[PDB]
RNA sequence: UGACAU
């Protein structure tokens, strides 16, 4: 049964623009990261936002935001978008890759208008934004709102766990800008709710995910569908922290003639999260992972475990032992998993239990603490994940625990990135 | 394994 009608998104102005984290310490440090554009004839970098050539209301609204200055990957991807030019752009977690794509794409919108088209019930929506995740697509949703407030543009959302009608037939009045995970857009378009006709601009968020196995597939029958207008007559638009060689060569099929933007080194961790490690068996973890929130009173911190069966298991365990904990995995209700980053988020709970669903994207004010419990396959997902703390120039901290019985084939790409990022490099990880 | 329509 899926019949969960989610709150309405909220129209209080000071709410849809908190929603923010406010930039830390080493923000001003963003300006010391070496930036490699590579592509034909780019466009110069823009130096500030009132230098951007931004509408008065779009530019009001970035500083409604909070925001004062540009991150690396903005002061690029914005004259390159507004350019009209296709775009693969790299750069580490907690830096502003959302606002790159948002903040110009909703200019060009409104500077270049076209009449919407919803024609016998089905939408023809002038932006798609896809993300791998149900919460990550939300986020992103209500940061195109922020950016999009006061204006004429209309935003909707579509993401499974949520009463199909519900979304469907606020779609069906028509859309500027949709924003999805795949199978419930997918499930839109072959029920004729939405078409391609009308597409101005794709964004893939977390694109190297987009483009692995397991989303490739969905990804084609968006950019090959029938309705989808070709690649020389609409601008698409890919973001990620990773991006693999192997990766980067399978984009291109969706991408025109187009300019990669890396700030830093590519798939690089944050420097602005500490990474520690502690070596421990299997068995020994459950101690561990009680052992460091023993010793981390009051903070925030963000558990991460390979499945789904240890994420409930984790809970439980913190749960009987009188500690206030949310989890979050595929297995949950997707209100239940709503309401748990929610808990998260606003403090109720300090201590949030997730599988990889919340490695990627999400956005969340003050965690000290994302803990590894068990380490992930991918060195890609690891930048990710400890990307959840330290951004935006705040610091935080990651602890992995490591066990050379399960993770020994990712030591390897663990030294390279603690090197990279100056971190310490333990004896057993050498 | 883990995300991703019902
Ligand atoms: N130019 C800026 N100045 C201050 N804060 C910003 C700026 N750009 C983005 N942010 C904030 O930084 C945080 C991280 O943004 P996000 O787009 O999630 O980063 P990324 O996608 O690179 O991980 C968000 O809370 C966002 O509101
Ligand atoms: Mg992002």
């Amino acid at each position: 049964g899926v019949t969960y009608v989610p709150p309405e998104p909220t129209n209080d102005e000071t709410e849809i623009f908190s929603s923010t984290i406010s930039s830390g310490i080493n923000f001003d440090k963003f300006d010391h990261i070496a930036v490699k554009v590579s592509g034909e004839n780019p466009p110069r970098p823009i130096e500030s936002f009132e230098t951007a050539n931004l509408r008065k209301y779009v530019l009001d609204n970035v500083l409604k935001a909070g925001y004062r200055k540009p991150t690396p990957i903005q002061k690029n991807a914005i004259p390159i978008i507004m350019s009209g030019r296709d775009l693969m752009g790299c750069a580490q977690t907690g830096s502003g890759k959302t606002a790159a794509f948002l903040v110009p794409i909703i200019n060009m919108l409104l500077q270049d208008p076209k009449d919407l088209i919803s024609e016998n019930g089905c939408a023809q929506p002038q932006v798609i934004i896809v993300s791998p995740t149900r919460e990550l697509t939300l986020q992103i949703f209500n940061e195109a709102r922020k950016f999009s407030y006061g204006s004429v543009l209309k935003v909707a959302v579509a993401y499974g766990g949520t009463a199909v009608r519900h979304q469907g037939d606020n779609i069906a009045r028509g859309c500027h800008i949709l924003v999805a995970t795949p199978g419930r857009l997918h499930d839109f378009v072959e029920r004729n709710r939405v078409s391609f006709g009308s597409v101005r601009f794709v964004v893939l968020d977390q694109a190297d995910c987009m483009l692995d196995m397991g989303f490739m597939p969905s990804i084609e029958k968006m950019m090959l569908h029938p309705t989808m207008v070709e690649t020389t007559k609409r601008q698409t638009l890919m973001f990620s922290a990773t991006f693999p060689e192997d990766i980067q060569h399978l984009a291109g099929r969706f991408l025109n003639n187009y300019l990669f933007v890396a700030v830093g080194i590519v798939g690089g961790a944050s420097t602005d999260v500490e990474q520690i490690f502690i070596e421990v068996t299997k068995y020994e973890k459950r101690n561990s992972l009680k052992q460091l929130i023993e010793e981390n009173d009051g903070k925030r911190i963000l558990v991460f475990v390979e499945t789904k069966r240890n994420a409930d298991f984790i809970a439980a365990m913190l749960s009987e032992q009188q500690l206030l904990t949310s989890s979050i995995h595929g297995d949950r209700m997707q209100r239940e998993r709503e309401e748990a980053l929610q808990n998260f988020k606003s403090g109720k709970h300090c201590i949030l239990v997730a599988t990889a669903v919340a490695a990627r994207g999400l956005d969340i004010k003050n965690v000290d603490i994302v803990v590894n419990y068990d380490l992930p396959k991918s060195i890609d997902e690891y930048v990710h994940r400890i990307g959840r703390t330290g951004r935006v120039g705040n610091r935080g901290k990651a602890v992995s625990f490591y066990d050379s019985d399960q993770d020994l084939a990712l030591v390897a790409d663990l030294s390279k990135i603690l090197r990279q990022a100056d971190q310490s490099v333990p004896d057993f990880l050498k």
